[PDB]
């Protein structure tokens, strides 16, 4: 149903229309804390910051200001923190985010360099002997293990509270060929990142909401998080016809702004959901044939 109402849209040409009005009906919500004089140099964009009710606020009594959102889709039951790429003064508060939300898992969907530019501070170690210490959150983030995929890698990580002594293994989730305002290569490679991410456990309701960032938290962020939400919802119900994926974007646009920035991203949505209810309606050979697909070899 859904795939005839792309179809629709691809005949008619009209995915730049339909973006709009997504665009234009929109939740808006203050962002006031995000825009004291204070936090100016914990945005990476002027024009991309965490409404106020749904911002996830730090336990420092200092400044508990961090750009993140708290995703919180009742009905699929799904939880997500999206943020932007951390800078170089805001890694401790992200580490401390992580930990004080008990998330599980860290996904990441940009390079840290991009276009020739800094995209993203590079918050967690790169060699299992050079551990990172945050010493303005008192946290210590050890390299645990790498396996590097043709477009994508897995890191398990070691997060210490510095404070309690308590460790905590963290997965980190890094696509590392999906372009800012940009598609995945394709459904099948993108869905068999998102199946990894799932299988891993780091979306368990068990756990605390997996955090998603891209470089601004909203766009690739966004593209993850309503397709998994949609694949969600259908599984519930065992009903692709119940899903109206407009609806589930703008529904996830009343916690954090912007989300999906391009025509381009809500079309891939349409199409990564379309083939992942092959997967959901069940044909578990599809994910053996995605991961062929992708060539992660
Ligand atoms: O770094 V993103 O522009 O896909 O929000």
């Amino acid at each position: 149903e859904m795939e005839k109402e792309f179809e629709q849209i691809d005949k008619s040409g009209s995915w730049a229309a339909i973006y709009q009005d997504i665009r234009h009906e929109a939740s808006d919500f203050p962002c006031r804390v995000a825009k004291l004089p204070k936090n100016k140099n914990r945005n990476r964009y002027r024009d991309v910051s965490p409404f106020d009710h749904s911002r996830i606020k730090l336990h420092q009594e200092d400044n508990d200001y961090i750009n993140a959102s708290l995703i919180k889709m009742e009905e699929a039951q799904r939880s997500y923190i999206l943020t932007q790429g951390p800078l170089p003064n805001t890694c401790g508060h992200f580490w401390e985010m992580v930990w004080e939300q008990k998330s599980r898992g860290v996904v990441m969907l940009n390079r840290v360099m991009e276009k020739g530019s800094l995209k993203c501070a590079q918050y967690w170690p790169q060699k299992e002997e050079k551990e990172m210490i945050f010493e303005d959150t008192n946290l210590k983030l050890t390299l645990i293990s790498e396996d590097i995929k043709s477009y994508y890698t897995v890191r398990q990580l070691e997060l210490e509270n510095l404070t309690t002594q308590e460790t905590r293994e963290i997965l980190h989730f890094h696509y590392t060929t999906w372009p800012d305002f940009g598609v995945a290569e394709s459904p099948a490679s993108f869905l068999n990142f998102l199946f990894k991410v799932r299988e891993s456990g780091s979306l368990s309701p068990e756990h605390g909401p997996v955090v998603v960032h891209c470089s601004a938290g909203i766009g690739r962020s966004g593209t993850f998080c309503l397709a998994d939400t949609c694949l969600l919802l259908m599984d519930k119900r065992k009903d692709p016809s119940s899903v109206d994926i407009k609806k589930v974007l703008l529904e996830m646009r009343k916690f954090r702004m912007g989300l999906i920035q391009t025509a381009d991203q809500l079309r891939f949505s349409y199409l990564a959901v379309i083939e992942g209810a092959k997967f959901i309606m069940g044909d578990s050979s599809v994910q053996d044939q995605w991961k062929e697909l992708s060539h992660e070899d």
